[PDB]
RNA sequence: ACGGAGGGGUACCACCAGACGUGGAGUCUGCGGCUCAAUCUGACCCAACGCGCGCACCUCACCAGGCCCGGACGCGCGGAG
């Protein structure tokens, strides 16, 4: 919302969140969506291991650098690996 | 400007007197022609032809074949499901 832009200068996607949710390299989690099999996978993998849910799916597209400025794109993710 | 017009001068890239040569053979090299898929091109009296500073690959354009975008920057659409 404010300093997050500092961080981006984190990941988005199933293939890259799993690859950082496990092995305990992650940080914080923020769920979303369309299908349970993508809602109760991570959540159950959150059951083992931080686990949180942000109110909206779009602001992730906003907070993250998925825009160019105008065309925000939704994208659920839950891995703040960098967290520098 | 030219003159198989005249008069003055001048030079071993002109001559007198001589000397050393080339054109005769074998060979290095370049130039035309023939050949090939290609035998890459410029220059042709003085004022083109060991000259464009040594070509197995690059040099290298030419022939037979094959990799890559190494398409900046703006606008429109899509994109981390």
């Amino acid at each position: 919302k404010e300093t997050f832009k500092r961080i981006h200068n984190l990941v988005t996607g199933h293939r890259q969140v799993f690859k950082y949710l496990e092995r305990k390299r992650a940080k914080i989690c923020f769920l979303a969506c369309e299908e349970k099999q993508y809602a109760d996978i991570v959540e159950c993998l959150c059951k083992e291991y931080h686990l949180c849910k942000k109110f909206t799916r779009r602001t992730l597209g906003e907070l993250t650098g998925q825009v160019r400025c105008i065309k925000v794109v939704p994208a659920s993710a839950c891995v703040i690996h960098n967290f520098v």
